[PDB]
Order: C-alpha cells, then sequence, then structure tokens
C-alpha cells in the first residue's frame, strides 16, 4: 500500500476520509459555500468546478479556487472537473480540460485533482506526470451513472488508473439492483485482496448503493462522500451521519 499524505490527513489507511463537495455557480456564491463548508466537520474538500458557470476564463476558475483556499487555509482540497459524459454540469473541450487542470495544478492552491481515466491514456499520462512533477497528487476517476459493471470490468479499469499513475484510483456506479452494489463491494474486496498498491475510492449511487459509503473500512474504500447541505451525487447522505457511522465500525 502506497498511502497518500495531504496535510496530515493519511488516505488509505484507518478510518475511511470523508469527502465533501463545494458547488458554486460563481465567486460569490462559491466565497458563501467555502465560509459555511469550514463550520461542518470532514477531512478533504472537493470543489466540483464543472458548477462553475464562468468556466471559460481560466482566471475566474483559479480566482474562485483562491477564495476556497483562503476559507479554508489547511484543509486537503481536491480539485474535480467532473464531465457532463461522466454525470457532471456542463461540456468543455479535452484541451480546456487539461489546461484548467494544469493551471491549478501551478496555482499551489490544490493538494490533488480529479483526472477521468477515459479522458485517453496519452492526456492523462502526460496531465499525471506534471501534476507529479509539482506534487499534486492525483484522484483518477470513472463514474457511470446509468448500469454496474462486472466485477472484472471495474478491477481491471481500477488497475489501469494504478498502471497510469493515479494516486487513487476512483470508480462510482449505478446499481439497477441490490446485486449490483454486491458486484462493486465484491470489486472492492479484490483490490484490497490482491491489488493493494494504492488507495481505491469506491461507490455504488443512489439509496440501494448507500451501505458502499458506509462499509469502507471493511472492503477496501478509503474515502467516503458526505452532503453538508446538497448532495454532489445521489445516495450521500447529511455528513455528521455518515461520521458517526464510520466512527461505530472503526471502533467495533
Ligand atoms: C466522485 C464521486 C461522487 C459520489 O458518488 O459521491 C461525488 C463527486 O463529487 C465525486 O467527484
Ligand atoms: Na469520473
Ligand atoms: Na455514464
Amino acid at each position: 500500500m502506497k498511502t497518500v499524505t495531504v496535510k496530515n490527513l493519511i488516505i488509505g489507511e484507518g478510518m475511511p476520509k470523508i469527502i465533501v463537495s463545494l458547488m458554486g455557480r460563481d465567486i460569490n456564491s462559491v466565497k458563501a459555500e467555502a465560509l459555511a463548508y469550514r463550520e461542518a466537520t470532514f477531512d478533504i474538500l472537493e470543489w466540483r468546478v464543472d458548477h462553475f458557470m464562468d468556466i471559460a476564463s481560466t482566471q475566474s476558475v483559479l480566482t474562485a479556487a483562491r477564495v476556497i483556499r483562503d476559507a479554508m487555509p489547511d484543509i486537503p482540497l481536491l480539485f474535480t472537473f467532473r464531465s457532463a459524459k461522466e454525470g457532471g454540469e456542463q461540456t468543455i473541450t479535452t484541451q480546456h480540460y487539461l489546461t484548467l487542470n494544469r493551471a491549478a495544478i501551478d496555482s499551489g492552491l490544490v493538494d490533488m485533482i480529479d483526472l477521468e481515466l477515459f479522458t485517453g491514456d496519452a492526456d492523462v499520462k502526460a496531465t499525471v506526470d506534471y501534476a507529479h512533477a509539482h506534487n499534486v497528487y492525483v484522484v483518477m476517476s470513472n463514474h457511470d451513472f446509468h448500469q454496474t459493471p462486472s466485477a472484472e470490468e471495474m478491477v481491471l479499469r481500477l488497475r489501469k488508473m494504478q498502471a497510469l499513475g493515479a494516486d487513487i484510483p476512483k470508480i462510482a456506479v449505478m446499481p439497477q439492483s441490490k446485486h449490483d452494489v454486491l458486484t462493486l463491494l465484491t470489486a472492492t474486496l479484490e483490490m484490497q485482496q490482491h491489488y493493494a498498491d494504492r488507495p481505491v475510492i469506491t461507490m455504488s449511487m443512489a439509496k440501494e448503493g448507500v451501505i458502499s459509503r458506509l462499509a469502507g473500512e471493511v472492503f477496501g474504500s478509503a474515502a467516503t462522500f458526505g452532503a453538508v447541505k446538497q448532495a454532489s451525487a445521489p445516495g450521500q447522505i447529511a455528513v455528521n451521519d455518515l461520521r458517526s457511522v464510520l466512527m461505530i465500525l472503526h471502533n467495533a
């Protein structure tokens, strides 16, 4: 296990780390979210950049990042543009996506970025090396908002993210059945049994999938998303409820 340390937080041992997603259409609403969010307890702040309207301006995006870092100087910060094809709020060109992600890395404002595996091998491997050259960690991610791939497919996808240099492979899948939820947990456990080189984030989305967000210490998901007031993805529960369950499981 190559654990990831960001500001005294160790991702990939002990209790799963709680992530909450900040969503703001503009700099003023990003600022008000950050002030409200630093009154909640969690391990990692994700800025969902795709919710930001003025995405065309690299500098406006960096101004918004700065307002979040100013509000919370010592939170581990994850810069995440979620593309619409993986369930995000808007479309941008690959080129603009890598520009924003490189801008974020160079800013020194963020500790981690999200790179979607399906961006394409050469673009991901180059952005990963770029992140790593500036000591920014990569959460390499895949989302399927429609169905749950087989356990084999999710294990090979997560190992693929490892091979392209992901610090923290991440997969989030929509169950169609309770069976699909088990499949995801099986996939998670298979990485813990057989492929435990990098911590991995797994989740089965929606109401049926919620157990996947609670059980990460047993089956080996290194982090889980709670909601401060709005959920960034369906099946997230209130961040205090999530912390309660995590602590009862760790201390059992
Ligand atoms: C990845 C996963 C999400 C989830 O299913 O909880 C939320 C999204 O903001 C993250 O980027
Ligand atoms: Na994704
Ligand atoms: Na999808």
